[PDB]
């Protein structure tokens, strides 16, 4: 009720994000400053694959001469021209400062967190947001230089209940050459984990009596 972040879910659950690639459009490189496109405008973009269970989701990927890869399993994806988000449920197994962080993003990531503005509790698909400062985390890759590597990373830090549920959202996005997605989580002991099994989760179909905001 009061607590603007969590849910409580008593459902079966599942190991991993949910990952869907959306159409790459000319362009779009100008939308990763977009805060209507990186927020919610990307959802109106054709569904290309969807897949779930991913459990490991940072990925870097430059492999000149051959444009196609196979991601999360899913084969001939375009890793230039790319439009990734990830949901799923985080579940502090502790109560404690849990950390989210995007590591050196080429090109651009945003990261939202909590049932307002990742998803809704009951309905991954229900997302909107009130207004462009509604993330946790937006990074974009500006060239600093002669550096071919994005110095910059971002954590994300908030205290966690254990045994609750928290909706996370993502959106990643690669313009050109290469493709850096490296997202992380952190323990309350500053433990920082590439792998988030045990941690992300999703559920089926969910009723009223399962699922309480
Ligand atoms: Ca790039
Ligand atoms: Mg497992
Ligand atoms: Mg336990």
């Amino acid at each position: 009720s009061d607590s603007a972040y969590a849910c409580d879910i008593d459902a079966t659950r599942y190991d991993g994000f949910n990952a869907t690639i959306y159409e790459f459009q000319p362009g779009d490189g100008r939308l990763t400053r977009d805060p209507v496109f990186m927020s919610t405008g990307y959802l109106n973009r054709t569904q290309l694959h969807s897949i779930t269970g991913v459990t490991d989701p940072g990925f870097s990927i430059y492999t000149p001469g051959v444009p196609t890869t196979t991601l999360y399993g899913i084969p001939n994806v375009n890793w230039e021209n790319l439009l990734l988000e990830l949901k799923g449920y985080f579940r502090a197994e502790v109560s404690g400062d849990y950390g989210l962080s995007l590591r050196n993003i080429d090109d651009s990531a945003i990261l939202f967190f909590g049932k307002e503005t990742a998803f809704q509790c009951c309905n991954e698909n229900s997302i909107s947001n009130e207004a462009s400062t509604d993330y946790s985390l937006f990074t974009i890759f500006r060239q600093e230089g002669d550096e071919t590597t994005n110095l910059d990373s971002f954590t994300y830090t908030q205290y966690l209940e254990a045994g609750k549920y928290y909706p996370v959202r993502t959106f990643f996005v690669n313009i050109e050459r290469h493709a850096v997605f490296n997202f992380t989580m952190t323990l309350p002991d500053g433990t920082e984990l590439t792998d988030f099994h045990n941690y992300i989760y999703q559920f089926g179909a969910l009723d009223e009596e399962q699922c309480q905001a």
